């Protein structure tokens, strides 16, 4: 279990990494003819923040499909590791975005927004320095870390903003509770990932791995963008209670 | 003079390092604790700000602590030292934050406090790249460069958000006051350690060293905090000029 | 053609580096030492931003002059090149900015401006992604990626920026349309200087390529400065449409 090595240097992965790149691209561009004509401000600005997303995971996926985006870890006992560290250079600019989107159609002030993106950039660093970590204990400790700040996302995300999203039309509070649930499933696959994956136990081949990121990647991207600017919620209405 | 060598790795400076980890920890959660059911939307803010700061500092420490966070400099005479990076990463976010801190508190307009971010970010960089200079002509021109930097943020620091801050209530400009007070004085022990430290000239072993940061960043950090988060001041009353 | 050999260590660009950190120096220098007084609250704006940037530069020309901006990559055929990596910790920052004076300038709206930092970043990064890549298949990939990019910002910058600065004075839309000349003439000599410098085919020694670049910088720091900083629309009005 595997799928292609496309590029003629042992790493069968770049199957699941081109088609990656290849999803993210027209995604980027399937949004922008989408919006391209778009004169709604408030919908625009979703269209912006949710284009950048598969923009940037596209760089980042590229990166990984050449190579670059990865690197050799080695860990205690010489074992070596491949860590595509890249995924993090991606996570750290389009979760907060995404979050950004969910914060905008909740309507909530700058301060629960500061507090979600700092909480969440905390979370992908720690994940990152887990990753480059040599020792298991280290690893783990990393993982409960960047974890422990997870479930404060997901927490702030569940109550903070659903009940202020709740303040709303219905059209408004029925998207926003169809992305946060998508969000909360789909975010929470990551961290199981990869404590099964290869930088954590390892019962996961990097294969099915680069697979399930990929799957769970362009769902999150993609999918999440599809859903969100195909509402009517982002076409007008400015509330701002919560 | 160092401490204990906790992992059995040679670096005896991880006592300090595991004791600086554990205080920012407690931190971070002695403020998410106090400020939990703040309904105040103005306290609330300067509480979330805070936490993230020994939050991240958190990190910081702990990667410092397992070794990741640290890495070893060849001089150009071929002699190493082992620098810790990280500190770098860690200003970078948590400096600007306490920054923002006393720029709210001051009520300052949006461009006094960009000026702020920019020029003490440049000063945590070019003390990063200082830290990593080979040659000591390139080591201490940095220092001098982070310097003056530096040198503009106190300036601005104490004449245009200590004035801003003296249209507000005595309440108020007190706790500015007694924090700016701390800021400056507790922030200028940083350069110097350095000159003197091991990334400087260096009558100030590594141990020591690392005493002396983990002092100063706790208190920087935590003790501010504790002060900032426990003042009236921060409770209602929403200025505007300077 | 090369220059001067300023450290003994085989780097005749040196010369043109130095001159580059010299010549960003006194720029921001002129600019604070030309804005200390002002009050206007939209100049001072203005020129802070203005001065952060040749500021920026200078740390990043320093770092190259010392050597320490600059790392060895080995293309695939073993075949080594000096990539001056630095100029993209530079231009991450630096250009973002030199938009923002732009629409200050012309008033757009902050879904605007956002879409231009991050289209710009983006840019930024794969350019230096791109810097990076050991197979040339991946080092032109890059630079269409990249220049993709810039295309859109360009685009942005020459309709909705400047159809938003013709609503403004004539005295403003001058100014602006001055700038973004410049801006797209100036800007646009980089990817060509680079698919055609050491980083691409390579028709052009790192020596002129070096003075290219620095010639290119100063001008559209410094240059850029002295003509924003200079002229009057910055002086007051605060317009707001489109
Ligand atoms: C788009 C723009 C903005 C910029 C683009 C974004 C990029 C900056 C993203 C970069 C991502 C990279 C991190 C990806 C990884 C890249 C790889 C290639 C490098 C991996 O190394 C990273 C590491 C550096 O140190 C080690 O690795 C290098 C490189 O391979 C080695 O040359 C070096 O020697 C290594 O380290 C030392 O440690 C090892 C291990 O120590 C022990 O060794 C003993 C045996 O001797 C034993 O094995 C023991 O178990 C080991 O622990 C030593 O062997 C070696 O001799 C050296 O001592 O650095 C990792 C990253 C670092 C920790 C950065 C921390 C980041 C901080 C926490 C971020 C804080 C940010 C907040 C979260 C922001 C919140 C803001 C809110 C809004 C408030
Ligand atoms: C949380 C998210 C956002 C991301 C997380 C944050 C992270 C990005 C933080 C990362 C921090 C790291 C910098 C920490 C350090 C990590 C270590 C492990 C790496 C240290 O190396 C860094 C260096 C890279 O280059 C050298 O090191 C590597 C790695 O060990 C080597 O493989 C490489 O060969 C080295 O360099 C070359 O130079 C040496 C020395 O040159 C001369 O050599 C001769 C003898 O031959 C003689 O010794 C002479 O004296 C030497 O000078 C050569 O020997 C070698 O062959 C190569 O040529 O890079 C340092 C950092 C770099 C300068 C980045 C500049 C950053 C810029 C200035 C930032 C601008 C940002 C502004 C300040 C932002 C302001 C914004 C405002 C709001 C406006
Ligand atoms: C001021 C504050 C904020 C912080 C300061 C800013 C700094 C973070 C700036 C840092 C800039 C640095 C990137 C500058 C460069 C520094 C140099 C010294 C490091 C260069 O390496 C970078 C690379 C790491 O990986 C490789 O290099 C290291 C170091 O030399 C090696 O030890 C490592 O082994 C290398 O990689 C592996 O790959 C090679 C090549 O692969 C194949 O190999 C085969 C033969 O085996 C054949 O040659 C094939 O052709 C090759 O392809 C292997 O040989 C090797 O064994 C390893 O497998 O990493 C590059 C950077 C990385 C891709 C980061 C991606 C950044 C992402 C895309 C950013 C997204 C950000 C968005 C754009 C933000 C938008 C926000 C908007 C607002 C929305
Ligand atoms: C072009 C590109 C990539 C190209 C890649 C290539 C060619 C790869 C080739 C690979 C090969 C050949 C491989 C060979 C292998 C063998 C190799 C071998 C072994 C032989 O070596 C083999 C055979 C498969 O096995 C990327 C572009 C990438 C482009 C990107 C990422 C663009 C991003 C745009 C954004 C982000 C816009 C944003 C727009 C916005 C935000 C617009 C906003 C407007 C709103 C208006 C306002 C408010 C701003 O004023 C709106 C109206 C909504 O548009
Ligand atoms: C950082 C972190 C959490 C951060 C949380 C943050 C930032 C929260 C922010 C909240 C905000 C902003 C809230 C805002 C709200 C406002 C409401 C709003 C406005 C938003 O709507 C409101 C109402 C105010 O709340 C956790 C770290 C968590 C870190 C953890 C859990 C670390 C664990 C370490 C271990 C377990 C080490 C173990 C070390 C060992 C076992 C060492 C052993 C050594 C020997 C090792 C050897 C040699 C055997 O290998 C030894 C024995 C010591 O020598
Ligand atoms: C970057 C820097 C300073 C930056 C400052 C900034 C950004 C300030 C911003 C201010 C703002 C925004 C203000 C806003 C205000 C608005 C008010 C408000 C709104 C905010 O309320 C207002 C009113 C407008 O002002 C300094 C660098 C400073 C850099 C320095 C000092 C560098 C020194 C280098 C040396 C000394 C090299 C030496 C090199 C040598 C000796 C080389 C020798 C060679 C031989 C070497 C060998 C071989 C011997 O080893 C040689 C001889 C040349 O070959
Ligand atoms: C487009 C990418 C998305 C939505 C990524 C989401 C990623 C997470 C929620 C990752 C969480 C992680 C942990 C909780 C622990 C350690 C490692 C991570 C970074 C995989
Ligand atoms: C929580 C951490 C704090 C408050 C750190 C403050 C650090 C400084 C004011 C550091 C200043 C430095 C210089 C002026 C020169 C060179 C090196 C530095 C980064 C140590
Ligand atoms: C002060 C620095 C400025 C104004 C730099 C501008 C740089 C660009 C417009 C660079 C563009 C690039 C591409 C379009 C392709 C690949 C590489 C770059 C980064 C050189």
């Amino acid at each position: 279990q595997a799928g292609f090595d496309l590029l003629n240097d042992g790493r069968p992965e770049t199957l699941w990494l081109g088609i990656g790149t290849l999803l993210m691209l027209i995604g980027t561009f399937y949004f922008i003819a989408r919006g391209w004509g778009v004169t709604d401000k408030e919908a625009r600005e979703y269209y912006a923040i949710t284009i950048l997303v598969p923009g940037i995971a596209s760089a980042a996926y590229l990166a990984m499909f050449f190579g670059i985006g990865v690197t050799e870890v080695e860990l205690a006992s010489g074992t070596v590791l491949d860590i595509y560290y890249a995924r993090y250079a991606d996570w750290l600019f389009t979760t907060p975005l995404l979050l950004l989107d969910l914060a905008l159609l909740a309507k909530v002030d700058r301060v629960t927004i500061g507090t979600l993106i700092g909480v969440d950039a905390l979370m992908i660093v720690t994940g990152l320095i887990g990753a480059l970590s040599k020792t298991p204990l280290a690893r783990y400790t990393w993982w409960l870390f960047s974890t422990i700040a997870f479930l404060f996302v997901l927490y702030y995300l569940l109550t903070s903003l659903r009940s202020a999203a709740a303040k709303r039309s219905e059209e408004v509070r029925s998207t926003f509770n169809t992305l946060t649930a998508l969000v909360a499933v789909l975010w929470t696959a990551y961290p199981i990932l990869w404590i099964v994956g290869t930088e954590g136990a390892g019962v996961v081949g990097l294969g099915i791995e680069t697979l399930a990121f990929m799957v769970l990647d362009v769902t999150a991207k993609v999918g999440f963008g599809f859903v969100l600017l195909r509402s009517r919620a982002i076409l007008g209405e400015t509330e701002a209670p919560e």
